[PDB]
């Protein structure tokens, strides 16, 4: 959390002389090569007292940095492609308005998985919970490069309590929302809200990507869930976990938890008993189901859906500052995954400082490195 009062001073300096507005204008220029492309893309300012303007649109480069040192935004967002200039959508015949073309976005909020944790709550977070979102990043990004061929992937901390990403191949840009829809299917196993206690179910034969997925957590499950979170801890906590598997088994786990001595060895034990049990008489087949769904259940990425389904929702801008931490939309360095560390993110306050003691003068000038070779692969690929 942060002291609000600060914030216009130090955001008048920002897009002064910090916010790297040429590489801004590459990106969603994306090589001037469609007509009018930059022009009818919408933005979203919100100011000061939580008051929000839409359908701001500019001409170039020269005009978005007019009038962000104008207003000084508190909140920047993105928002799609429409079929006219948005700043004008009032001349425009009522129904020929319509978005027309937007990225690709993914927002993970660590708040869908209080469920989960044990060590933070809402929008808390913590090293020890960040795994998720480590692993979060690994399984979807792995799914949108091999799974769906997607090159040009763009990850970026919310600021707070998760991360987004911008999916910018020139055909993914074009998908309609049906495809979205179907896109975000793909990728999520952990359904139902607070109504339902077990929220995975896996079907007999594993397709690749659940496979895929497991494996990646099979990385990370020991460090995060055994240790850090410690899920099999005592009672309070295992039961918790009980709760989503077969009751005819829960009483042989109860006594050989309470026998065991700490996490590791009760999942240990957990695992053997569910590889034992049998689902279905007809056929003796045994398998790592239950296993897998907790892991599933406890560790698989939960996303935010309804900001994927929709061509013209509107996303925080990357290096958009997160008006209640002061923290900066970062990208992240996917050959740095797991050593990302939310809280080494630079806030507004705190790079001002450094400046007075050009954005490379400061500890954004990594993230500008990492966001311009993102900008390099789009030009390549032109
Ligand atoms: N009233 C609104 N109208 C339009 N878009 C909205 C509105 N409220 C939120 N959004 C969009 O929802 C997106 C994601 O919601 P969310 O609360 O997760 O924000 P965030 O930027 O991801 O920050 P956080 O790290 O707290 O998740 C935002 O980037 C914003 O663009
Ligand atoms: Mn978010
Ligand atoms: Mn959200
Ligand atoms: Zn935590």
């Amino acid at each position: 959390t942060f002291d609000p009062t600060e914030l216009p001073e130090l955001l008048k300096l920002y897009y002064r002389r910090l916010f790297p507005y040429s590489q801004y204008y590459r990106w969603l220029n994306y090589g001037g090569v469609i007509k009018n492309y930059f022009q009818h893309r919408e933005f979203s300012f919100t100011l000061k007292d939580d008051i929000y303007i839409r359908y701001q649109s500019f001409n170039n480069q020269s005009d978005l940095e007019k009038e962000m040192q104008k207003m000084n935004p508190y909140k920047i967002d993105i928002g799609a492609v429409y079929s006219h200039r948005p700043n004008q959508h009032n001349t425009v015949k009522l129904g020929a308005f319509q978005a027309q073309e937007k990225e690709l976005v993914f927002d993970i909020d660590m708040t869908d998985y209080d469920d989960v944790r044990r060590c933070c709550s809402s929008a808390d977070i913590c090293p020890k919970c960040w795994t998720l979102m480590t692993m979060a990043i690994r399984i979807i990004d792995r799914a949108l490069k091999e799974d769906f061929g997607f090159k040009h992937r763009l990850w970026v901390y919310s600021g707070r309590r998760g991360v987004h990403c911008w999916v910018c191949d020139e055909s993914v840009r074009k998908l309609s929302s049906a495809v979205r829809s179907g896109i975000v299917e793909y990728l999520s196993l952990v359904k139902g809200g607070q109504d339902v206690k077990k929220k995975v179910h896996l079907s007999e034969k594993i397709h690749p990507f659940i496979r895929k997925s497991i494996n990646i957590i099979k990385k990370y499950f020991e460090e995060y869930a055994l240790v850090n979170q410690d899920i099999l801890e005592n009672k309070e906590s295992w039961d918790k976990i009980l709760a989503l598997v077969p009751e005819t088994i829960h009483d042989e786990l109860q006594q050989s938890f309470q026998k065991s001595h700490n996490s590791l060895q009760r999942w240990e034990h957990l695992k053997k008993v569910a590889s034992r049990y049998q689902n279905n008489i007809k056929n003796d087949k045994y398998g790592p189901w239950l296993e897998w769904e907790i892991m599933l259940q406890y560790c698989f990425p939960r996303l935010d859906i309804n900001v994927s389904k929709g061509i013209n929702h509107l996303l925080k801008s990357p290096f958009s500052v997160h008006p209640k931490t002061g923290r900066i939309s970062v990208p992240i360095d996917l050959q740095k995954v797991d050593q990302f560390d939310p809280f080494t993110v630079p806030t507004i306050s705190f790079i001002c400082r450094e400046l007075d003691a050009d954005y490379k003068k400061t500890s954004l000038a990594p993230y500008v490195k990492v966001f311009e070779h993102f900008l390099e692969n789009l030009d390549k690929s032109r």
